[PDB]
């Protein structure tokens, strides 16, 4: 009655759903009016609606995500550990202190996107654009350059 109340949310449309999320407060979380219905999703799922606002920073560790256009979105200090973000648009996004650990995010689009505080453990970035490296330390920089990322 739980796992349902998930897989019914990611059955909607998207209007529908942020609907949902508005007579929910997870209004915040418009991203979530965008991710696809399958495994992953309805598991990352089931952890903001138990709790909801309870967490209130964005945890979508191990979420499908590929191909998305999440553009200018925020992710203050959210977990994206293990999570699948290839071919996605994060174009001009914060992700100031956002945990990219073990994440996929070959071919994504990350120009323009503040990233002070980020971690890139064991992160797969082949062909990731990074633009500037906003928030980067010239380390950070030098070690993602080496691993695939592209710059300016």
């Amino acid at each position: 009655d739980i796992r349902s109340q998930s897989i019914h949310f990611l059955e909607q449309s998207p209007s529908e759903r942020l609907q949902i999320l508005q007579e929910l407060g997870l209004g915040r979380f418009k991203f979530l009016s965008k991710i696809r219905l399958n495994d992953s999703n309805v598991d990352c799922v089931i952890r903001f609606f138990q709790n909801p606002g309870q967490m209130k920073f964005p945890n979508l560790s191990g979420a499908d995500l590929s191909e998305l256009n999440l553009d200018e979105v925020s992710l203050i200090r959210g977990n994206m550990s293990e999570a699948n973000l290839q071919g996605s648009s994060l174009l001009n996004a914060d992700l100031i202190f956002v945990n990219f650990t073990k994440a996929d995010l070959r071919k994504a689009d990350l120009r323009g996107a503040t990233m002070n505080g980020t971690v890139w453990l064991d992160t797969l970035v082949d062909e990731c654009q990074l633009g500037i490296g906003n928030g980067l330390t010239k380390q950070q920089r030098k070690d993602l350059q080496l691993r695939g990322a592209e710059f300016n």
